[PDB]
């Protein structure tokens, strides 16, 4: 049935960790291929019954926000762009063009005039116009959660199908700064059949391109079978624009970029303009330009070759249509009516391309090899590799997980019921959709925009999280109130969601105080909602304005709780020192909620006068010569006071875990009998190299191994309660805390870089553990790739993206870091795992960016650090390219990214309030999780329709027994229903038709859809 993604080591023909490993990665001269080779070949390889098909595809890459914003692009450029390109395709019917990126399309479409919409679709189902990829935007793919790949994919996919009636089956990826993998498996099972990248390492251009396996069947790293593989073209040379796209020869295909004869303001740097095309020099100028197409054709396996032909924002002016037009016209004309060159050259569409690709492979002509692994590190040029933008704007980094959840929350909060069109549902959601779609562009996420375009992704973002915030409450509100006394006021605040972590203490103060007194409200309803669809226990907590509170479920029954300080550090500018000051009438309660699957529950927070019995009050110990008094007001428990010393911490039956007097990690000790596992964390800086190229947004160039951050005598504020304790510390440009609950613990650092120029500052843990060469990390929050330290690369090669988590392990012993945000990370030696918290850079990169990264902002970066005896688990053979989470690891990084959610009620009195939504909800199996729930229906419509994206990752087995859990059948959460399909992760497509409206689970590593209609 289900493939076995551990045990079976797929063969493959390219396995890039092994190439890797065998590659040398020189960076010599390779004449005028710089980075290649002087390419020969032979001239009777075309002929009359042979003859080289040559598709010239006209494009245009437009940047939603880079050096512009959105909207000043659109304005400046993209609008001209698209209305030019409507006139002369219609114009011109032998004319083609190919259009990525939605988010522009659909704002130029929907500001047409009628008669021009319908020249649009015409021009678009003609075949002139062709959709490539028609995401949203064209995605980092570094940075960006799968879920949110999928979301923008599907943001565009579904406009294009209701406007222009057309689903892309080929992608179009030319500028993100290396390749993932998560695109070809979202794309092929949103029914893509072929793909294109161009940004990989150069050193991987020359070795596929002298093997020409520049085209491959790119499958999953553990798909034995092949059933994943999507057909992919890699481009060959250093850039997608026309002097590097024309053949091997920059200073020969710039002549034919008719954009740079000088009146439009651009020139070729290799020192010869192009000429218009004539009578008189036709036929030499068609010698030089098939000559280098022949070039190009030598590095792949058919006679069909792709020739984009175009670069930034091109074919705006009327003026540059014509001239790139008329003058390649000209080439055609004179190369295909001349028999002794056997070409047949003409516009086309990447589609076109791929069609004809297939039916050479078809006809025999050729076979492709098959692939497995990804493509980062990207260098573009000797040592300048990509691994900076794995960490720059680490504010918004992290804002985009968050915000990642809560579109979650609120699309799946609000499917539950078909809403009014006043209650602006779908409007919110749209808005929230589209504003973190944007967001995944490949200047977004990779924090490589200047600072006022950053300044606006985060507006649009923040305008989203309002959006979901409101959404979510309404739910709330209809879900929880006996149905007879709903009286909904759609634009109202019943609920104020609190987030702890978001943006965090000591970021923003943002979270509400519940006030209660004797003489003003007794009493206050909160209710948390888990959208995982497992029952799920969560320590959260409250801001409360007395110590002296008391938890009880809606049943009455009390609840264990804690109150604890509310802590604040500051830096102090008269004593030079960072330490913290407790609030004398703000406290925090905590208390453990259970919570149903893809459900909520209602709690009561309620005051009394004096300690109540089932609260409990963390002791607070401050560690630091001159200590001066901490007053708490009501708090019960006097602050203490020592010098700084080694402590040792335990929660619960949970790991013991020792501090250095410095308050950092040095050892975790699992159980009672077991050893202190030495586990170490440290602070350390890289700089930036005094001479030859500089770090920036994009490029990692460290002058040496980094050096440890020097300490000083840290203050350090130890909290010991029975629910939750904590060791924080205020160092140098961190403030660092180590969080235990009663499993492995939460590492928070509020990290504010301040005025430290060409400073980048990592976390490195520093173990035993006999890792070797060996880590793990993962792709787009997705699956974990083994990666191999190679020395014979420098430093900034072996940082790789952390976008959700990293490990390494021995024989015996593995330790786990999870992320709540993706950064830069590396094992720079056996035993290490390091991440970079933020960098701020005086230069440019020369990357096309011009400026530095000077705007840091203070941000509230979160983990879970998991160490685990591995020795009883099975794991992957040695020659295995993937790794696996446990099960503590996964629902720790689930901790992480998909939290409770709190919600607080706002007026005084909840008439009508339940204690529970959602206790009949199927608790599935701990690997499965419903990743989308969506309503794809309005109200209006007779049969309502419910998607879900169902993800089932894979857990190590090391001996747990399994307990029975119930199987999740998603087409029967809504009642009434009368057809459940299983479509294409879009949703676009229905697949399959399911007997017994009956939406099976999925196997380990996929990822399926469906559909469930209600007849209710
Ligand atoms: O590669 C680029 C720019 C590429 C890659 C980085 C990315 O931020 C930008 C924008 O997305 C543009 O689309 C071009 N991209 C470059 C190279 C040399 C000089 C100037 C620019
Ligand atoms: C859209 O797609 C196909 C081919 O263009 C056509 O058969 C159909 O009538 C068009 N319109 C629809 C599905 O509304
Ligand atoms: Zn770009």
């Amino acid at each position: 049935q289900c493939q076995d993604v551990v045990q079976d080591v797929p063969n493959v023909d390219v396995q890039m960790l092994e190439l890797y490993d065998r590659m040398s990665f020189k960076d010599i001269d390779g004449g005028v291929w710089k980075q290649g080779w002087n390419i020969k070949y032979d001239p009777l390889k075309y002929n009359a019954h042979h003859k080289l098909k040559v598709f010239v595809v006209p494009h245009s890459h437009n940047d939603p926000g880079w050096i512009q914003t959105f909207e000043e692009y659109y304005q400046h450029d993209t609008k001209h762009i698209l209305s030019n390109a409507l006139r002369h395709l219609h114009d011109n019917p032998e004319m083609k063009f190919i259009w990525a990126e939605i988010s522009y399309f659909a704002r130029f479409y929907h500001d047409l005039g009628e008669n021009k919409k319908l020249q649009m679709k015409s021009i678009v189902k003609n075949g002139q116009l062709e959709f490539v990829t028609g995401g949203w935007v064209m995605p980092d793919e570094a940075n960006s959660h799968w879920r949110n790949v999928l979301l923008q994919l599907t943001e565009g996919q579904t406009w294009l199908k209701q406007f222009m009636n057309v689903t892309p089956t080929a992608s179009w990826a030319i500028d993100p700064f290396g390749h993932s993998p998560t695109m070809p498996y979202i794309l092929q099972k949103s029914g893509f059949k072929n793909m294109l990248i161009q940004r990989t390492h150069y050193s991987v251009k020359k070795e596929l391109a002298q093997q020409r396996q520049l085209e491959f069947l790119w499958r999953q790293i553990w798909d034995n079978k092949g059933d994943t593989a999507l057909f992919t073209h890699m481009m060959p040379f250093y850039s997608y624009d026309i002097p590097h796209t024309c053949g091997p020869d920059p200073k020969v295909c710039c002549q034919f970029d008719f954009k740079r004869m000088g009146s439009f303001g651009l020139s070729c740097p290799w020192k010869v303009p192009p000429r218009t095309i004539s009578d008189q020099n036709v036929a030499a100028r068609s010698d030089l330009l098939v000559d280098q197409w022949k070039k190009k054709a030598e590095l792949y396996r058919t006679n069909v070759l792709l020739i984009p032909l175009g670069d930034d924002f091109r074919f705006k002016q009327n003026t540059e249509w014509d001239v790139q037009r008329v003058n390649y016209e000209r080439l055609f004309e004179h190369i295909n009516s001349q028999a002794h060159f056997n070409v047949q050259a003409q516009f086309g569409t990447l589609q076109e391309y791929f069609d004809a690709v297939h039916q050479a492979e078809r006809a025999g002509q050729a076979e492709f090899p098959t692939l497995s692994g990804d493509f980062f590190t990207y260098a573009d040029r000797s040592d300048n590799y990509w691994s900076g933008y794995y960490t720059s704007r680490p504010y918004h980094k992290r804002m985009d997980r968050v915000l990642m959840h809560y579109v979650r929350a609120a699309e799946m909060l609000s499917a539950w019921h078909s809403w009014d069109g006043m209650a602006r549902i779908e409007e919110r959601l749209e808005q929230a959709r589209r504003e973190l779609s944007l967001f995944q562009h490949h200047d977004g996420i990779t924090g490589t925009a200047k600072t006022h375009v950053v300044v606006d992704y985060e507006q649009r973002m923040q305008e989203a999280l309002k959006a979901c915030q409101m959404v979510m409450q309404q739910s709330v509100y209809r879900l929880l109130t006996k149905p007879s006394i709903y009286s909904p006021d759609f634009s109202f605040s019943y609920f104020t969601l609190d987030d702890s972590r978001w943006p965090g203490s000591g970021v923003e103060d943002s979270r509400t105080t519940i006030i209660l007194g004797e003489d003003i409200l007794p009493s206050k309803h909160v209710v948390m909602h888990n959208t995982l669809p497992h029952w799920r226990e969560q320590l959260v907590d409250f801001y409360v304005s007395s110590p002296f509170v008391s938890v009880t479920d809606l049943a009455n029954n009390p609840v264990e709780a804690q109150v604890s300080p509310v802590w604040s550090w500051h830096h102090d500018t008269l004593t030079k020192t960072i330490h913290p000051q407790g609030s004398t009438t703000k406290y925090r309660i905590i208390f453990k909620a259970r919570v149903p699957p893809m459900g909520l529950a209602t709690y009561v927070l309620t005051i009394s006068d004096s300690k109540p019995e089932h609260t409990s009050y963390a002791s607070n110990l401050l560690l630091r010569k001159n200590p001066t008094s901490l007053p708490l007001g009501q708090y019960p428990e006097d602050v203490k006071f020592g010098d700084p010393r080694e402590i040792s911490l335990r929660v619960g039956n949970g790991p013991t875990l020792a501090f250095s007097e410095q308050g950092l990690l040095k050892s975790i000790q699992l159980t009672q009998d077991s050893p202190h596992v030495p586990v170490h964390f440290k602070f350390l800086k890289y700089g930036v190299r005094s001479h030859g190229d500089r770090s920036g947004a994009y490029l990692f160039l460290p002058n040496g191994p980094a050096s440890p951050v020097e300490l000083g005598q840290p203050v350090v504020l130890v909290t010991k309660g029975k629910l939750e304790s904590s060791v924080s510390v205020g160092l140098p440009s961190v403030v660092h805390q180590t969080i235990m609950r009663g499993g492995a613990p939460e590492i928070r650092n509020l990290v504010d870089i301040g005025s430290l120029d060409n400073t980048e500052i990592v976390m490195r843990l520093e173990t035993h553990i006999d890792s070797g060469d060996i880590f793990y990390t993962d792709l787009n929050g997705l699956q974990f790739i083994k990666r191999r330290r190679l020395d014979k690369l420098p430093l900034q090669a072996n940082y790789y993206p952390i976008p959700s988590g990293m490990f390494i392990e021995d024989a015996n012993t593995r330790l786990t870091l999870l992320t709540g945000q993706p950064l830069g990370g590396s094992s720079l030696a056996s035993g290490e795992l390091e991440i970079m918290q933020d960098r701020r850079l005086a230069s440019d990169d020369e990357r096309g960016l011009g400026q530095g990264v000077l705007d840091n902002k203070p941000v509230l970066h979160i983990y879970r650090l998991v160490l685990e005896k591995v020795n009883n688990c099975v794991r992957p053979s040695k020659l295995h390219p993937a790794g696996y989470l446990t099960s503590a690891a996964h629902k720790a990084s689930q901790s992480l990214l998909d939290p409770l959610d709190k919600f607080i009620f706002a007026e005084n009195e909840w008439i009508g309030a339940q204690g529970q939504f959602g206790g009949d909800h199927p608790s599935a199996r701990e690997d499965l999780d419903v990743s989308v729930m969506r309503r794809l229906t309005k109200s209006s419509a007779k049969t309502q329709r419910v998607g879900y994206v169902l993800h089932r990752t894979n857990l190590m087995q090391c001996g747990t027994p399994e307990e029975h859990t119930q199987k999740l059948d998603v087409c029967h959460l809504l009642p009434n229903v009368a057809r459940c399909e299983r479509t294409t992760l879009t949703f676009l497509q229905n697949l399959e038709h399911l007997d017994g409206m009956v939406a099976p689970e999925v196997c380990p590593m996929e990822t399926a859809a469906y559909v469930s209609s209600h007849s209710s």
